[PDB]
This record gives C-alpha cells, structure tokens and sequence, in this order.
C-alpha cells in the first residue's frame, strides 16, 4: 500500500508522524492577509459574476480562460458554490446533457456516458467540481463564497458594481441593522464619474429561479426600470432549453448588464427544462462570448 | 474569441444554435435507471464512508485510487459535499495546510503558496473541488448524496466487544429531519461478508465502516456518537480547547481502527469528539492526513 | 439658531450644499483596510476582554487608561455593545448605583441624583454610552463587536490546573449561531507570551483572558462553562436567588483570578453563575466596582 | 495602579471593601417612581423624535442644544440605541463620513481620521456612543427604549401625536389583544381641539429603512394621505447623499411632520449610499435647523 | 327595548348620541399614574400570590375577604388571568366539583346543577369570571398581569431551611420570554418584615408567598422547581398518572405550609409536582379547596 | 379565620377532611353528554356573536337580559374570553371610559372612579370579568369558547350562519386537512329553504381590528359582496369613539348582519382610540338595540 508520506512515515503505527509546529496567530495572519488583499484587489472588478451554479460557473470558465488578464469576482451566496448541479432530479445523480453540449464537456476533460442525441455525466457532482476546480485554478479570478449581492451600484439614466453581504447577514436584515460593502465595476474616477479612458466593466447575473435570492438581478432592475418580469412558464425541453440558450447574454434596457441560467427564464417569460443541464452551459458560453466582444472592441 | 460551439454557431446572434430534440421521458428514464443500478449494486458495499468532508473524501481518494475493484460507497447528508473545506475561518478564504501535508496536494495537484513550515491553498474550495473531481471519477466510487446514515446495522457481540458494525441505515436527510414529526422508514446498504441469511461468511472479506463526520452541524459525530450509546464500556471523550501543535498530531495518530469495534475505523475531527482531543480551528493538513493513515490501515486489512 | 454648517450652507432651502465627491471603491477599500489593520495588530493580544457589557467596559476602561500601552481587544457578540446596562428593570430607565459606586461616575464624569446611601443615573444608556466613548477613544482598546467567542485557545495541564488559556476562538456571531444547521470554521485570537513554534516564552509576559459574559442570554457565562465542561475538578455553582446585599458584597470580592486557571480573569455577574453567588437585580454597582476589581489585579499582573 | 476606590479599599483583596445596605423595594422605588414622572412629563411634547439611529440622534442633539427648554421625546425600539450606526459595511468596524460632515465630529469632539474629502472614525460605534452620551445628558430629552410607535394620532383633513407599546408587544400583535399607549404633541386643550396660544409640536421620523419596523412614519402617512412611498432606489453615493441631506425638514402634504435619515430615500425614492454616513448626520442638522425656525416663528 | 341609554338617545338612528369630549393625554396620565401607585404601594406586600388560577384566586378570595387590609399582590403571567379554568376537559365547557366544594360555589353565589356527590357549573368560565370579579372588587387585591415570576427573593439560610423567602423577581412575561435571545433586567417585589438596610425586623409580620403556578405550561410549578434548583436538600416528586380520588384528597391535604422553607405557601397542582401526588384531569374541586386550606394557614400566620 | 368548611372540617391539619368518592368515567360523561346537548340546541342559533370581547359581551348581555328566550350563541377563538379588556394601555391596568359609558358601569354594578367627563374602572379584568360572569349566568346564552368562525353560511343574492372549527385545527389548515362544522342561523326548513313563518336570526361580527383572525366577518363580507374594506385610519378619539358607536349595528349591503367594537372602524374606515373602552361598550349596546328591534318586529 502506498500514499503521499509512504517514504516520510515508517512505523506502522505512524509513532514517527509529525507537523512542523505552529503557532495560532500565524494562521489567522495568513487568512485574513490574503482575504483582505482579494478584499482591496477586486473592489473594482472587470467582470462581476452573481452566482456560482452551473450557468455562472460555466460562463466564469469561458471568461477568464480566454481573458486571464480581466478581474472576474464571483459573488456566491452560499457556503458552498454550485447551486443546483450537485444532483439531477428528484435527488438522484446522474447529469444528463444534450448535444451539443458534449464539447462542452470534453473541453474540460469531463468523462460522460453517450447515448445519442444527449449524454450522461455519472453524477452531477463530478461536472459542477470539475468546473470549479478549473474556474478556481485560474489567476484573476475571485470566489467570494458565503456573500449574497443585495442591491445594485447604479448611475443615472448604468450598472456601476454590486452592493454585498455577508449571507447571514443578509437572511437577519427582517431582525440592530448592518450596512452592506460594495464591489465597483471599472470604468470610474475618484470622483465617480466615468472615465472614458476605460473599458466600462460588466455584470453578469446567473442567480437561477430557486432559492432564497432566486433570480436575484432581475428583480431588482425590473423593480427600477418599462420592464415586467415574465415569469418561468411550464415544462417544455425543446423550447426552454433552446430559448434560455438564445435569450441569455446582454440585457435589452440596461447598458453593462448580462444574464445566463435559469434567470433568463424568469426575466423574459420561457418555459423551464427541469433535470437537464445542456441549457445551463451552453447559455453560460453564449453570454461569455458577447462578455468577451465587450472587452476585445 | 474562441469557444466549444465555435465551429458549429456561425451566426453572431446565435440563430443557427439547436439542440438534439428530446422527449421528457427519455431524460427521466436515463436518470432513474442509473440511480437504481447504483442502489442496486452498492447495497452490498466493501467501504462506506460516512461524511464527504476533507477527511472523508481524502480517504476516499487513497482508498479507491490503491484499489479501483472495491465498491467505495460514500454517504453526505448535505446536498453539497466538501463539510467544513468550501472556507477557511470566519468565511475567509485561504487554506492552511501544514507541512507534510503538502505532499498530499502534490499528489491532487493542488496548487499552493508555500510557507516554509506551511503551505496556502489560495480557496478551500479549490481544494475540496479537486478531490471531488478526482474521487468521483473512479469507477467503484458512489456519492450518495443528500442521503444520512441515521443508525448502525449491527450483529450480536463478539470477543471484539458489544459493537459489531454490518452497515447503515439510511434515508433521505430531508425525511431523517421530519422524524420528529406519519412515520418514514429507512433504507440499509450492509457491508460485504455475509450469506443470503444473514450470517457471516468466513471466507469473504468483511466491509468496513469508516465515519469522517466531523464534530458540528445537525448530524456532527455521528457514529461515535452511536457507537457510545449502544457500549457503554465507551465514552464520548468530547472536544477540548483549540491547541493547533497537540490537536493535529494527535487526530493523526489517533485515526483509523477504532479499539472497541471490529471493522469501524474513523477519521477527521470525529475522531476529536470521541477520543477527547483538541481542536485545531481553521488549518486542514491533519483533516486531508488523517484519512491518509485511515486509509492505509484500510487498505491493510483488505490486503 | 446655528449648526455646524451654518458658517457654509447660507440658502434657507440648503440648495448650495454639497459634499466632495467620491468614488463608492474609495469608501470601501477605507474600511476594508482599516479592518485588517485592526486583525493583524491584534491577532496577538495582551487582554482579551470577553463581552462588553457593564463589568467588562468598566475593566476595559481601568486597563488601558492605566496602561495605554497594552493591547486590549474587546469581543462583543452582539452588535450593540453595552449588554444589560440600556436599561433598568422591567424596561424602565433609571441605573441605580450604591456607594461608593458614585466615585466611578465621577471618574466618569457622569451626572446623578445623590439619594444618600445610593445614586441614580437618570439613565441607563447615559452610563453606558459614556464609558463606551471614553473607552473606544483609548489608543491600543478595539471593539470587535457582532463578533463571539465560541471556544478557549488552551496549552497542556501545569501545576496551575487542568486549564491553561491561551487564546479564544472566534466567529461572526451568525455563524455561531447557524452552527446547528455546511460547517465554517472559527478564527483564532492569540494571548501574548508564545514563540513561533507554539510553545511558551518565559522572557515574555503572558497575556490574560477577561470573560464577562453575564449569566443571561444566547452566550451568557460562557467563559465559565467552557471551563467547567473542560475541567471536572471544578463546578459551576449556579446563580442562587435575589439578595442585593449579599450578591453585590460577593461579586465585587470575588471578581478577578480565578483559582484553577492561569491567566484567567472573571467579573460582572458571570462570577455569580461562576461561584454561586447571590444575584442582585436592576442595580449596577457590584457590575462596575467589580469590573475595577478584576481590572487592578490584571494590572497587577502586567506590572 | 491607581483607581478611583484607591483611598478607600486598602486591603490587597478587597476584604475591607463594602456597599452601604439596601433594601430591595428601595431600589424598586426609585426606578419606578422616576419612570412614571417621565411618562407625565412627556405625556404631551414639543418634539417627537421617531427611531434613534444616526439621523434622529444627529437631529435630537441640535434641536435640544439650541433650545433646552422644549421637551424631545425620542422613542426607540430597540433596547440598544444607535441603530445601524455601531458598524461599518459587512460587519466592520470604519465609519466613513464625507466633508462637511467632519464639522459636526469636531462639534461633538468626536476624533477622526482626516483622509481630504472624507474622514474616518475608527468605529462606527465611537461616533454613536459619543452622540448618545451627549445627547442624554442635556435636560428635557427623554429616551424611552424598548418602545415602539405603532401608530399616528391625528386630527381631520395633522399629526398630533404617536401610538406607542412596548416593542415586545407590538411584535406579538400577531398573536389576548393589548392595547397601546398615546404620547401628544404640544398644542391642544383638554377638550382635545386646537389650542392657538400653543405653538403645535412636531414628529420627526428617523425610522432608516431596514429592520422590522422600518420606514414607519412614511408608510402610515402613505397609507393614510395622494402620497405614494417612492421607493429606495439602487446605490450611488454622489447623488444619494446629497438628496437625502436636501430632501430632508419638512414633509409636504402632513403639516407638523418631518423626516431625515434613509427614511427620506425611501419616501421620496432617492438612491441609497451604503457604508458612508455624513448625509445621515447633516439631514439631522437640516431637519433640525427647520424644526428650530418652526418654534423661533 | 331599554338599555342604559334609553333616556339620553332619543334618535333611533343615534344621531343625538355624545361623548363628552376628551384630550388623549388626559387618558394616558389617567393610566400611568394609577399603574404607578400600584407598583409603589404593593412594592412591599403582605400576601404574593404567584398564578391566577383556579386555586390562586380561590386562595385570594378567602385571605381578602377574611383581611381585607393585607396587600395582596397577584403575578399572573398571561393577559387573561384564571389559567386552566376557562374549559373542561378536551376543549368541553362544563367544570364538575366534587361535594364538599359546593359549599365554596355557595359562598360565591355561583349557580350549579346538583348530581348528589359532586356538581357542575354550566360553564368553567362562569366559575372563573365570578371569582375574578369578587376577588379583584376588594380595595387591597392588585392583580399585575401580563407580569412572570422569574425568580426569588432570599436572604441566607435560617434554622428553618436553606432556602428564606423575601419577594419575588418579576418582569414583563415578554421581556422573560425573550431572555434567550440585549439583556433586560427585572423588578422586584418585596414581601413586608425588612428594614431600610435590609435585614429582619423582628417586631414586623413576615410577609409570605402562595405559589400557584400550576403543573402546566411555559412557567408551571415555577416556584416548586425554583426552591429544588436552590436547596438539593429537596427534589420535585413529579406529578404521577391521573387517580381522581387520591389526586384531590392528597393536593387539598398537601397544600398549605412548605416543611423545608419559612414563609412559603403551595397549592393547586403546583403541589402536585412538588410532593409527587396523582393529577384528577378535569374535575376541580380540589383546586378551590386547596386554595381555601392555603388561605386558613395564611391568615392564622397573619392572626 | 372563616370559610366555607368551618363547620364541616374541625381537624387544624384538616385529616378530617374528604370528598365523596368518584369513578372518573362519571366526571367524562357528564361533560360530554353536557356538550353534545349545546352542541344539538345551538345547532341551530336565534343571534350567533362572533367574538367574545367588550363590545360583543357588552351586546351579549343586552340583547339576552332583554330577551332571554332567544338562543345566542357566543363564538370565541381563545380559550380566554374578553379579548383585548384584560389590561389598558402598554400593559398597565386602568380602563378609561368616557361618559356616559358610566351608566352601563351602573347597570352592571361595576364600582369605577369617577373623574368627571370620564370614569375609570380600577382594572380592566374587574369589567371584562364582570360582564363575562352576568352573561354567562343567563339561560340561554352559550359560550363556545376554543372555537373559531372560519366562513359564513349563505344563500344566494344573506347570511344563514357560520362554519366553525376548533381555533387550534383553523390554526393548522396551512399544514391531512380537517372539515369545519356549522351553526346555523333560524329561518330555514329541513329541505334548506326558506320558512317565511320564522324570524331569520342575525349575526353580530365582534372580532375586533387585531389578532390573528381581527375583523374577521368584515373582510368575508368584503371578500364576496360593491363593498371595500375601509382601514382603520389615526388614531383621535373625539371622533373615532363617536363613529365606532354610531356605525355600529346593521351592514348596508347584507342582511341580518351586525357589526360592533373595533371591527367597525376597519369595515367603514373610522379612527381608532387607543386605551379607552366607552365606545366599546356603547357600540354594544347600540347594534343590541338594533337586533332586539329585529326580534320584536
Ligand atoms: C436545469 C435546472 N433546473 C431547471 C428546472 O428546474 O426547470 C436548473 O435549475 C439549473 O441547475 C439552474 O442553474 P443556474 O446556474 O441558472 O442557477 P442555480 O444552479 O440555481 O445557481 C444559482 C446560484 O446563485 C446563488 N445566488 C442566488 N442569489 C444570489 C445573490 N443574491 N447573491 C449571490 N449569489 C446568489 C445561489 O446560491 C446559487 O449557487
Ligand atoms: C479543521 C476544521 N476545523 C476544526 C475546528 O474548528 O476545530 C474542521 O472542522 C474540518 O473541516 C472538519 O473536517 P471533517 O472531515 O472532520 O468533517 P466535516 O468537514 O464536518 O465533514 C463532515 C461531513 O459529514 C456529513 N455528515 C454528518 N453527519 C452525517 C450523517 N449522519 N450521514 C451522512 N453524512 C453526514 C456532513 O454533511 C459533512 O459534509
Ligand atoms: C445587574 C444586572 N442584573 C442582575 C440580575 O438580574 O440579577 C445585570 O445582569 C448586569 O447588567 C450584567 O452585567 P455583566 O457585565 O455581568 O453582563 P451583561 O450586561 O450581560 O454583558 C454581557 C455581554 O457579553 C456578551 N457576550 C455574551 N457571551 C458572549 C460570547 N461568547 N462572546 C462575545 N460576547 C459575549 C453579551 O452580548 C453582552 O453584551
Ligand atoms: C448609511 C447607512 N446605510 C445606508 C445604506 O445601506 O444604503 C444607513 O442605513 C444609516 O445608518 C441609517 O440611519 P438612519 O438614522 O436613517 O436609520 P437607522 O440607523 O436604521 O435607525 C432607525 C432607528 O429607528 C428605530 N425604529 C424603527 N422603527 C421604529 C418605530 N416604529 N418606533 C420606534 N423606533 C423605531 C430602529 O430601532 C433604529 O434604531
Ligand atoms: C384540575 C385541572 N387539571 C388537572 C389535571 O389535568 O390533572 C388543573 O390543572 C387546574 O385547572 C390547575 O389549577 P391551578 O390553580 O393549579 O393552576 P393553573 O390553572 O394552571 O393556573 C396557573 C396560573 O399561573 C400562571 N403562571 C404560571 N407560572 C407563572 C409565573 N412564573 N409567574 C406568574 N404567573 C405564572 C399561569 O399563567 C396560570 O394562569
Ligand atoms: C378600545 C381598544 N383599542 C382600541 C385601539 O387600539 O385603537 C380595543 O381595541 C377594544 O378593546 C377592542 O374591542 P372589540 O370588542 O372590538 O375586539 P377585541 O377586544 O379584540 O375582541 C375580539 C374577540 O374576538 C375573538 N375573535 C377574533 N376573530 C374570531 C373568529 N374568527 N372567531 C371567533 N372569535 C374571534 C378574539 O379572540 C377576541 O376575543
């Protein structure tokens, strides 16, 4: 039998084990030094992402692998990102995918079972760590796990950044009060007022339909701008995978502003899809490509 | 701007993208199909880890990686996995591991930021999702998820002792946190080493329980727990004050087989909880080690 | 009628007001900054004041006016510091103090009615907004408020006792208090008096821990019970029933160190749960006089 | 070592140290007592103050200081004062106050941190403990905590006064029934009509936005008057600072009533500026300064 | 028709119907100075009688009428006063009284059917409402509801026991109810017989409390519970299986005098759970009887 | 020392002391069989009083002692009747009532401290208790306390009754679901129809503004008849205990049905009183004349 300290360990009863010693402080010190250095380099980020589920994640990958350069914070409200992907239907665990969807797949060395017009990830869990062990590994991006975006920055008739929370926080405002932080988007001077200079930073809402924040974005810019919330309609695989997919990417109405997922379908009033994924992905990549034509004119 | 569908959507409005068409049918038989076969052949399992927490999940990857033809059968009553390892302290980010648990992200290929005497994995989560990813891609590997073990299958006592492990008994955790409110029985998946009537078959090797659920939460240290309840010649040792130098060496070499019952090996802080350790807080290099050293001595007895 | 702004907004209808502009990324970097400021220079600490009600305030105050050179983190696990002390008894207002109680106030410079063998703060809030403002004016005080204390930092067992304190373990207050519900681990507040490797260093003097945790509420003696629950030499005795002149008499004596443990400082009606004393009910002067107490042998102690 | 029972406990430990006796009715007494002659006194006031949070307090401490004969009724909710003002944003510590408003710190001698077009106090709960105490000691102010508003008291086509309970009642409402209590403004006969001789008493709400009972004020009159509740819009410092010290005095449409704080911005439908606190100060300045020409005239 | 207004409305439809007018302040002054004569005359009192029931009131009754200058001080918890004796049993109206206990309803004028060995009052609430209307009409009775007992008042043990009752702790019952979740401090009710420093004056009457709280409920048997949790001398009995002739014979007997603490008085079912009797389920009798034995050794103390 | 056993028991440590002995079945049955009876003769009800607080009690007790043949059914959803008369204002005890409540203090023989314009009954419990014992002792007056109105009983283009249920199962209708029972009014044969040489009983809606089922019949009325719930407005008490009282009796719009108290201001949109229980009382007495006058025609 042979693991990591098979040449460090030889006593059978690892009487021979030991840790460098440590002291308490130094730990913390390493934490909270890092968390403030994310704190202080993405409080103005090029790409602000409100959502790690599928579609979010999926996007976040397309994003930062072919533009490592841009400062791309994911905001995840909960503790453990990943959203809806973590089971099929019903709570059972098998992922299935239709085609094309499958190169998505591949690209990320994600194994599958093929059956034709669709595929079979063995469990839903094994394609939602997969992408996020990889969105993670890369260098400019942030996951601000256990933060829930409350409300949005805004300029006069813009997205202008995200204003956050702590999720538990945010889930005890109904009980004394605690005021949020905000994330900026780029494209501002110290005064506040826009440089021209830059390249106008985006927002990219993946919040889904579930939950306690579902389709967090839409609400909130349907309840500031002319806009109506259409409201998910009932299940049909064909027309919602389809229409999510062509729907998702710049929002018609609010400069700066992006949506993939099922918040697509809640906004412009489309069918829903339920246990397949194929959607989630695609339409992560389709608003991934309008964010990436932003950032490249 | 280059992406998978690049070579098959040429419109920039995405116009010409489709799908495959699909019957609804079609997606709930391939799902729930699958799901029985995996009920069907792990109810009979030679590992059952209890937890996917750090500890869990790192054994679970030795384990299966060292013998791909055991049926590792993993149990987290969370929809999510990964326990404690999505953060580090005070919904911070950063990772501490301390040397020589730097060899175990070598092996994972989990990169690091290193400190001399330690080392910072910039996310948690990047650590817990890489071992996910690699865990579940073993082919006897099954995560059974948003599923609790809520008891012990046993059989009578032995010259080992009172507890002798034979399985758990499981349900939906949605259904075990209802109990307390027209009753819902649970389901059972047993280890390997009995007959078709419920006896112990001395030429096959027995299955093991490994419990890595840790010391928190609504289900935390369950086994030890449970194990406490039903011998009373043991005692739940309980958690003791954060001492970082004493709590991670001593969850180290007190994991694996536990003293008073045969086939039942524990990692994590669990291990904490009933032996009456120290806690370390917010570093996991013992966490990812001590189911290393669970896992060999798994691996022993199935040698 | 004048303001602050009288000499610089001169329309009636304040139309030529305004304030520079700003940049929202400014504002929270201002703060963000300022915070990690404040966690780095006190990871190490030389008092640990554990909650920040009447007793612990008082003590505060004492301290770091007498020796403003030493580092005094205040943990307070609600967002309001002040504890019991916003009101009296069955939500009416007036603080009654006994003498020679009197003599704080004055320190304090905080007015009140003179009633002879007692005086009375008009209000409660006036007694404990004061001391929070002269006390959070103070140089090396921070107020880590909605923040909890959930365990103790502990070293192995000496001649002093089963309990050896050598930090607290800390968490925002609600996520202490999802706890019960994926895990998240604590951060780690360190007492002066260690090297880098964990172990003691006799050059240095120890840092003290200062709980004053009260008996009532989600956390209330918490300190107490975690030494208790760690040590089963010792007992906690239990808050017996009212006798304001036995219980205020008894507080005051018995606030500051504690017998079993090195570096361990009690006051405030946590001592009461601690030893079994007497409670006192709406009057404040055994909670500020004992808070003098504790806080003249911890300086003792520094000396 | 040196405190302020040096000269009087002169034993090492304590064993000379003692309280005068009690008896525990006399404590009870004195309490008591005092509460009722509040409730007297304060039974019909000049100014009520609704929520002491920032802006209430800021208000409250300029009306009292330039007119210490009218009697300020703060009522407060919470047990604890302060309102959102004892942190920063996501739970830290920094107050961040834009100039001008370092003028009112240098007024309360409050210290700051002067960083050129804004100043920080080292904690939020610095600059309301500060406030708090000052605020207290003058006086004709009174602060019943732990006591809610519930409700106006009203004359036909005015306020005249508030509804009050103890908060713990009036969040078990929902659950046998118990009736409020009324505090009244200046200005009446024992008839209950107008009294011209009298100079009529104001509320000023300060209710923020947030928490159980927030906005109060504004959505009763809302409620009751024409007048629709604008709404909070999304967060922009620049102009959300500057509309709410502006918007802030008096309420068109309610004679004898005024407004300051994030209660404005939810009223009048003003931007919100998260973790800054200057506008919440000076809008309790211009309320103020309005409110003190109202009894000047 | 008639009604109290028949000779002042002579509109059928009202429209010369008045109010004379009113100033809303006028009315609040009109309650506050009342409840604050009342908190500062009963601060000190004679009789407290902790539970509004059956046999709290009963008990009131009987001392009241007997001595109507004692100051009785009535604490009940809820808003409705008269605890269990609004029904009978499963959400059923009629209360059935054992004979002697008729005699009692005699004395109240309270009709009742006559079945031979026991009676029924048509309605428990006719009961309960009469006696609430006797009670609280007699100039020395004050019932502060919507006010809990959360502790006692002590002073040190005597020859007579370890525990020496002197008042109670009391509080608004939301403000108690709350107490788990800044804290709020209590008032205090003072029994008669101590002077200005607080200790006894031998030439005064003792003051007493009747505890009647019940077995039932968020505050049942406080007082019972509260004297064991103080004195490990005594433990609760607890209430045993539903036995109507030995349940009613033993609380009517059991109830008066406490034999381990001076000045304290039990009856109802609280004295159930105190000495461990059977319960009798929807029959009352010994309820109003028990309360009348309290009341006999009450008033012989004060005699 | 005197009380009722003085004669009976002559032993001081009362070991003379006994009941006659019972089997506990016989103390079952006789509450049952008690039960089913009012059960059976309330079934079908002359006057059905939803709510037993001050103005429905008040009613109670005139309508009864006026016409004790008439079957009048109380409906109360507490286990405790008297609603919100227990306490005054803010938990304290005193009960305000202006005159010329006085004269049905008289009637009922309710001492009172008279203070001029207006009179003040030592505790609320000593009126609400008071009247509770005088209705209760009439013949034909039942108290269904524990029981709750959760709809009415119609025909089609009046009222006919109310559909009942245990408060605690109304109360667990959100969460196998549970059938109510009925209490119908007079008026009607065995085939269901109407019997023209019968009376039609009425209804009397007593449920208050507050609570968990406050206004109760006000907001059914609302909900199926043209008619729009007013909302209790300010609260002014020269002019919302002069509406209360003169508002109360029958609803315009549906027949045999009755509104008095608290319930009225939310129906018609009146001013609210706070502390202060005159029109509670008179409101009764009001809508009692109103339903004798319907009785006698
Ligand atoms: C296909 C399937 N079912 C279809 C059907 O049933 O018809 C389905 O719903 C998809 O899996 C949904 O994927 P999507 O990425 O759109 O959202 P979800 O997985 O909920 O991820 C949303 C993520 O967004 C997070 N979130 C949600 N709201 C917020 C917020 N305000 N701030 C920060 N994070 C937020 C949330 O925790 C979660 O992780
Ligand atoms: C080092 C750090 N802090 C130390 C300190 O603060 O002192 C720390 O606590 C570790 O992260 C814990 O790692 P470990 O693998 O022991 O447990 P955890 O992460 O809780 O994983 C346990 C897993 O086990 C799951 N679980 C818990 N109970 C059950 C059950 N009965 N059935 C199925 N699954 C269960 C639970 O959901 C979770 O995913
Ligand atoms: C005299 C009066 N009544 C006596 C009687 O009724 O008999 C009375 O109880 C005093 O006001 C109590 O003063 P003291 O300073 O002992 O405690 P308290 O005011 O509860 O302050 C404790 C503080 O401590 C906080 N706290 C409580 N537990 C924790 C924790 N684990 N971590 C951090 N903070 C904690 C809590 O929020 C609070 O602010
Ligand atoms: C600048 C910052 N954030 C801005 C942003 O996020 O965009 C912010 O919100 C301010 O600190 C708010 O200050 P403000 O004085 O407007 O309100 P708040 O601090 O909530 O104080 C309100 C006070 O009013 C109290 N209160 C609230 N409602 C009531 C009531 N009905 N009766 C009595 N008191 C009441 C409440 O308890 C509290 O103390
Ligand atoms: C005979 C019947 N059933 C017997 C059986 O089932 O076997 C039965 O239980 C009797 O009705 C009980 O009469 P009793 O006077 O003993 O108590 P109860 O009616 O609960 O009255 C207690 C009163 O006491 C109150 N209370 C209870 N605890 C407290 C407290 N701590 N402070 C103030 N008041 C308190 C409570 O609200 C209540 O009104
Ligand atoms: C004057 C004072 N305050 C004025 C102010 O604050 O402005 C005040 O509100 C009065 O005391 C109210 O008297 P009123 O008789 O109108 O109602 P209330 O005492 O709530 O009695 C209603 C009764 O009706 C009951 N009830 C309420 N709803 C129902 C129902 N659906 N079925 C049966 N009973 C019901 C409820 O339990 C209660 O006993």
């Amino acid at each position: 039998v042979t693991h990591c300290l098979s040449d460090i360990v030889k006593k059978e009863d690892w009487s021979d084990f030991k840790f460098a010693p440590i002291r308490e402080s130094t730990v913390s010190r390493a934490m909270t030094s890092r968390y403030f250095k994310d704190l202080d380099k993405f409080a103005v980020s090029d790409v602000i992402i409100v959502g790690a589920g599928s579609s979010g994640l999926s996007a976040a990958y397309v994003i930062a692998k072919n533009r490592p350069d841009l400062k791309v914070c994911i905001i995840e409200s909960s503790v453990a990102p990943g959203g809806g992907s973590w089971l099929g239907g019903q709570l059972f665990s098998a992922m299935v995918m239709r085609k094309p969807a499958h190169l998505f797949l591949q690209e990320l060395e994600i194994p599958y079972e093929d059956e034709g017009d669709y595929v079979v990830v063995k469990h839903a869990a094994l394609f939602i760590s997969t992408v996020l062990s990889k969105v993670l590994q890369l260098p400019n991006v942030k996951l601000f796990n256990a933060t829930c975006v409350e409300d949005l920055v805004t300029r006069p008739p813009t997205v202008a950044g995200v204003v956050t929370n702590w999720t538990l926080v945010t889930q005890a405002h109904g009980t004394c009060s605690m005021d949020p932080n905000v994330i900026e988007l780029a494209g501002y001077k110290n005064d506040g007022t826009r440089d021209l200079s830059q390249k106008h930073g985006v927002i990219l809402s993946t919040t889904g339909h579930d939950g306690p924040f579902g389709a967090f974005c839409a609400k909130r810019i349907v309840d500031i701008d002319n806009q109506k919330l259409g409201g998910m309609k009932g299940l049909d695989m064909n027309h919602a995978e389809h229409d999510v997919v062509i729907h998702s990417g710049a929002y018609a109405g609010v400069d700066n502003m992006y949506f993939a997922g099922m918040e697509v379908a809640e906004l412009d009033g489309l069918n829903r899809m339920g246990p397949t994924f194929g959607a989630m992905a695609l339409s992560g990549v389709h608003a991934a490509e309008q964010i990436l034509k932003h950032f490249a004119a």
